[PDB]
């Protein structure tokens, strides 16, 4: 009998990536799993758009019941695309919408392998960018000179209800920014060990990386990270053989980790950084490594119940540039290792969650990496790492499709 | 008949550097140079206690007289060097004093080049940080549940004197920062202009790096980029070949400049950015094209009679393990590039800026650059880039000495 999927959303994008995924569902999975569980969307800008976001509110709500998450790379309705795809109103991205939504804690961005070949970090590398807070929230305003005044007023504890001034301060410009935000650090805590559990898996170095010798709010990041870290997994670090006794987690200054992404090719250790830190330097990550389609974009939250919610995404876009080719009938070459990783995820995860064909779910999900593994191996991958003699985006789905059984 | 130096400022610091300089100040420039104009200080951690940091005021108020400065590298008076050199008290960082009294606009962060030897870019690279604004002078607390208001009352325009908000938010957390900063814009007109016409002069491609898709405040940083690269350079930059007709001004997300380091290794370009964009960035730089000796430090800023104020700093500390091999009588090899590239530039800025012995100067420092750029294609640079066979510190001095005429 076919593998029966347990429960799982997939979020439909568009272009070459929705192309590319609409084959590896038909000629991959569908001959050998029964789909009935998953509840499909269609996140098409024009879509979004035609139904006023209501899709997107969907996708969020089917999140939190289901658990688990696959999501392709879709085209943020911008102003941009607006004029070209004909467009009502411009829509801002779905990630704001889906970390609050979700409870988010983390987004994973990890290196992605493939065994016998080689890519820029030899061993892998996990990085955990704080899923909330920083200037990605932040409000703010364009002015002139004038007085800029933040209060702070607490609902609880010693000095409830009394007004006290956290800043003050004249601007002198006739062009300026004012800015406020804010850092939530009581997820810090889950984060903490979400990573750190991660790496004692992996067996790789953790380090935290901040600005706060400057930037002083930041303290409680790394005050919160090494408390988890002394407590709970140090001795562990030990006796994995990951660090010697006596050393002590190490702090980066965001400032020496862009140094430190160059520096250290043999991959093998894990950061944790503030989102927009995590931004940066998990791109930095990207290129060293060797494009952004071989780094996770892993979205982890919490239900209130305290399951984990688990979304998946590659990294790259939907790949238009490609797709017109295809429309010309020009030969393309999509890797789809990014987002079949993701999917790998996902599928993964609403197995575990909901306990539906979990043995066999692993199995197949095992057995499409080592085939995708196998043929990039043989010369048999995609242009973009096997060269010209590459297989074309078709022959390489077709590839994996005759090797699955 | 010497050279006739502009006056300029000297700040000595201590260690390793301070004996270098003292070597390269007595042996290579005093010969050939009267050095009358040069009003030299003593920034030894020791002197700036025993001046009660009257020295600091006495650089601060000469460098904004004189508008040319040249700073080797200093120990800042920590805590941690209060019982080690036997000081009276802890002083903090100069680099702030500094700024303010220099109306320092932007740290030009340049990569350094020797003829002939491959480092990591293959053409010179600028970069200026915005020396203003953003976190570094942020007003912030550490709080729990609460309510949080950011006002502005505008002293002018049709609706000053009137409160407005800025942002209003409710922090849920127990545990959370919450931050309120600024950028002044008004300078950038300044930047942009510096920016462009080095950029010019040099003939790379600029490029404007920020978040502002995002953190949608940082607009005026681009926009007044392009205005003033449309209205008094673009034209220039066609003339010069630098760039072709239509060709516009790029904007740089700080998540793709971060892989565009990485990615460009034939350097020939600039990027501007702000303040904490620029310090994260320009260390990432540092990494791709060597160390940070291999980048320069200028703070360059806008006296109040139209003309620039220069301060020329190496990138790297005063090299103490170095200094102590030397005092316990072993061989030693400190590269002086960074330094003299910053004495360099002080001295050409100081020519120039006073109109006094241009082209003797120009011709001067040009061939201390070139000499020393020769002795390393020889492999009698020193034993960083030239292994164990290369010359030590002082014979690395000599060498140069005896090649200057
Ligand atoms: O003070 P800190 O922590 O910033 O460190 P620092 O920059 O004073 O020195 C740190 C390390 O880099 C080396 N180094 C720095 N500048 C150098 C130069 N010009 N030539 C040769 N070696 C150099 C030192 O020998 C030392 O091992
Ligand atoms: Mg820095």
């Amino acid at each position: 009998s076919k593998i029966t999927a347990a429960p799982m959303v997939y979020v439909r994008g568009e272009e070459m990536t929705a192309y590319v995924m609409d084959l590896i569902r038909s000629r991959w999975i569908e001959p050998r799993v029964d789909v009935g569980g998953w509840e499909t969307f269609d996140l098409r800008a024009k879509n979004r758009d035609d139904t006023e976001d209501r899709v997107l509110r969907d996708v969020i709500e089917a999140g939190k019941r289901i658990k688990a998450i696959f999501k392709e790379p879709t085209v943020t309705p911008t102003a941009d695309q607006v004029k070209r795809l004909g467009l009502r109103k411009s829509w801002g991205s779905p990630n704001g919408a889906m970390r609050r939504g979700w409870n988010g804690i983390t987004i994973s961005r990890d290196t992605i392998h493939i065994d016998g070949v080689e890519l820029g970090y030899k061993k892998p590398v996990l990085f955990e960018r704080h899923a909330v807070g920083g200037e990605y929230s932040a409000g703010y305003k364009n002015v002139g000179k004038g007085k800029l005044t933040t209060t702070f007023t607490p609902s609880e504890g010693p000095d409830a209800g009394k007004t006290v001034v956290v800043d003050e301060r004249e601007i002198v410009d006739e062009e300026a920014a004012v800015v406020t935000y804010h850092n939530p650090y009581d997820n810090v805590h889950d984060l903490a060990r979400f990573f750190f559990g991660r790496c004692l898996e992996a067996k790789v170095t953790p380090y935290v990386v901040t600005k706060k010798t400057v930037f002083k709010w930041q303290e409680p990041f790394w005050q919160i990270m090494r408390t988890v870290f002394d407590e709970e997994f140090k001795a562990q670090f030990v006796a994995a053989g990951v660090m010697k006794e006596g050393e002590e987690l190490v702090h980066l200054l965001s400032d020496a980790a862009t140094m430190k992404l160059v520096q250290w090719r043999q991959g093998g250790f894990g950061m944790a950084a503030h989102n927009y830190d995590g931004d940066v330097l998990t791109d930095e990550l990207a290129q060293v490594h060797k494009s952004p389609g071989f780094i996770t974009s892993n979205l982890v939250g919490v239900h209130e119940d305290g399951t984990l919610i688990k979304e998946f995404e590659a990294s790259h876009g939907t790949v238009a540039d490609m797709d017109e080719a295809r429309l010309r009938g020009e030969e393309t070459s999509l890797n789809p290792l990014g987002m079949v990783e993701g999917l790998i995820g996902a599928m993964n995860h609403a197995a575990d969650v909901h306990n539906i064909d979990r043995d066999r779910t692993h199995a197949f999900t095992t057995k499409m990496r080592t085939v995708i593994h196998q043929l990039f191996r043989e010369g048999k991958g995609t242009r973009d790492l096997c060269g010209p003699s590459g297989l074309t985006t078709e022959q390489f789905i077709d590839a994996v499709a005759e090797r699955l059984d």
